[PDB]
């Protein structure tokens, strides 16, 4: 039913070349676009850059887009498939490729194609782009989920001092999803006069993510502004604290460098205890529930052994990078509790939803995920939805390439009508 | 055959409320919303926010929403009027209005419905919508703009002491838009790297526009920072600059302040005429071809003698607010000689064609505008290619709530073929 298929090469949030596909079918034009990340583990599949200095510093995704053009695009169209077969259609892709890491293609050619194919499944279907991932997923049900705004940046994401990516609220407490970007919203403009009367004007301005950017230190600073900001909005019993630590962008060949912006100084490097013991205090200080990332993608005995005792949930990012056998390993030595999925770490829709269920199944929760490089599309608002993860991370309440997606998940809700469902406290694990 | 019509509060990129509006007939769902500025001139038609200071900081929408809601859709829904009719769908919630600034309904509900009819009309008729807003406002030609990249933010944009709001590159010297696009990224990424070897990765975080915000006071260094990235970029042929100084904001009973961010002094306050020989200064040292809001809003006297000694093109924004009225008097008096296209600034796709109109039949320039609060729709790109103005500003090639209209733009390119015209040098009058 595919009846073609045309790639081409436009801009993500921070002005870098990326993948944008348009599928057609008998019932019109179906277009997605693919994220890019900053801090992206070395297990993530890969995203194909054309590496031609002269061109966007070798950013240019010209290649991957020719991939798409000249063979993807004839290939599909030829096999004359349904696009209501994702599984079939994404193999087929992952089969053309015929490498571990889509390293011939690119995961970014692939997952453009694949995510354009889902869209226009759903239409073929005649039901909302969620309800179709709900099908896909094998899931009856539909709910909100609770969204984790990252409204101060940190890491690679921001020019500030502070190594941890990102300081996130979440609105448990809200009755519904309308109030939950009500709560966000209030929050961070309370916080932006927080860090204004602190630190003043230049400490105001935005990271990639739309979180603000105060050129302090210390990673507890950030949650003591977050923990303000909070209170001056008066909602402190209905918002709790997730971050991204995002370990792997620091870690120095066994330990950790929390200041690793500043030129490189061995003396102040901490080892992973030191660093579990300042989780550790966080937790016991601010109310932290989430923590991503940890340790470094591939320090395993510090991920077991934090979580362990640790009481809360600890998520899984470059340590599993959306793929099924990184998670299979991280579930058997109980790494951590809870997978960030992202769909370009492993490339397609198929496998996405194959890393969602295999982490479900093991009671894990799953929160869906932007990239700090995204574009326009608003597919993991409907992704999140159909999956039932109950949790998402897509940004501060501040850049569109954010808002797109909180605004499509407020026209979702709207859509549900009176039987919405939010996960609200249950949001580690929605079902039960 | 308008079926339906129902609005909805979505966010805008700084995470404050605005109207979205979804329009249906027999050929589909039409959605727009609307933009909201941060520098806005007191002529403007009226933004309508709540001014619930408990919700959303007094910035709530709902009333405008309901305005849509339980006024206009019912009205136009009964008068069953064609999409087409852009005129007459315009002037009924004119006239249904019937204030002068639509103060009853706010322009940011009436906006919201215009729009969204004008985007039905196009797949009314079958055509692009470029080539829709091409037929109503009655020319032949369609043509790609050059685009003007805010790529230093200041002012009211972004925390920091600069005074002057915008410091814009214009690729005038490239082959075609998609290359305008490359150019602008690419002087864009370098731009961070001289800000960063300079002042520090702490003076690479963003303003609302997708600007660096760096911490400096010196509106000379910013033209500086701009020279020497289009130089390290290696685009010195192809470059040109343009600033939107948003002088109303800094005015002071006759005088004006370019430290206006820090604590308030009358001794630095300078006079109309030292602000504008500091504009020739720049005009002489830099490429500065463009220079927007160099008075207040009602500082006709200085507009006047500026327009006619800068030897550049002067744009006026806050002292037009594309309000006809307000155009034509500065049309008599020279005040300015480009306008500063903004359809929120008056409220209507109509008056914003007649508008644009009765400027370029004086031999204005028309440059087509975002606003500092921008959403992911995507109406701007499609209207300066079919008002054929030539110049376009959008922001920097950051954030998606600008890339999304840039992107868009590289769609039309790419429609337009081999036949696509593009404005490049020519930009001030692309059709001779
Ligand atoms: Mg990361
Ligand atoms: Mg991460
Ligand atoms: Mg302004
Ligand atoms: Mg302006």
């Amino acid at each position: 039913s595919i009846l073609k298929i045309h790639a081409r090469e436009i801009f993500d949030s921070r002005g870098n070349p990326t993948v944008e596909v348009d599928l057609f079918t008998s019932k019109g034009l179906f277009r997605a676009a693919v994220p890019s990340g900053a801090s992206t583990g070395i297990y993530e599949a890969l995203e194909l850059r054309d590496n031609d200095k002269t061109r966007y510093m070798g950013k240019g995704v010209s290649k991957a887009v020719e991939h798409i053009n000249k063979t993807i695009a004839p290939a599909l169209v030829s096999k004359k498939l349904n696009v209501t077969e994702q599984e079939k259609i994404d193999k087929l892709m992952i089969e053309m490729d015929g490498t571990e890491n889509k390293s011939k293609f690119g995961a970014n050619a692939i997952l453009g194609v694949s995510l354009a194919v889902c869209k226009a499944g759903a239409v073929e279907k005649g039901v909302p782009l969620y309800r179709h991932i709900a099908d896909l997923a094998g899931n009856s049900e539909v709910i909100l989920p609770v969204p984790a705004f990252n409204v101060i940046n940190g890491g690679s994401h921001a020019g500030n001092k502070l190594a941890m990516q990102e300081f996130m609220i979440l609105p448990v407490g809200a009755a519904n999803f309308r109030e939950a970007m009500r709560i966000g919203a209030e929050v961070y403009h309370n916080l932006k006069n927080v860090i204004k009367e602190k630190y003043g004007k230049d400490a105001t301005n935005v990271g990639d993510e739309g979180g603000f950017a105060p050129n302090i230190l210390e990673n507890k600073e950030g949650l003591e502004l977050l923990k303000t900001a909070i209170g001056k909005a008066g909602y402190t019993d209905k918002v709790v604290i997730g971050m991204d630590v995002a370990a792997s962008e620091f870690f120095r060949s066994g330990k950790y460098d929390l200041d690793f912006k500043s030129p490189d100084d061995p003396s102040r490097y901490i080892s992973p205890d030191q660093l579990a013991d300042l989780y550790k205090s966080f937790i016991k200080d601010y109310p932290v529930v989430s923590i991503e990332d940890p340790f470094d993608q591939d320090d395993w005995g510090a991920w077991q052994k934090f979580t362990a005792s640790a009481g809360i949930q600890v998520v899984g990012d470059d340590l599993t990078v959306t793929n099924p056998k990184r998670i299979a390993k991280a579930v058997n030595e109980k790494s951590c509790n809870c997978l960030l999925l992202k769909v370009n770490q492993i490339g397609s829709v198929t496998e996405s939803l194959q890393a969602c269920k295999l982490a479900q199944a093991n009671g894990w929760g799953v929160m869906v995920s932007h990239r700090s490089g995204e574009t326009e599309d608003t597919f993991i608002a409907d992704l999140v939805v159909g999956l039932c993860t109950g949790q998402i991370k897509t940004g501060a309440p501040c850049r569109s390439e954010r808002l797109a997606k909180y605004n499509q998940l407020l026209r979702i809700e709207e859509e549900l009508g009176s039987k919405a469902k939010f996960a609200g406290r249950n949001f580690r694990n929605p079902l039960a």
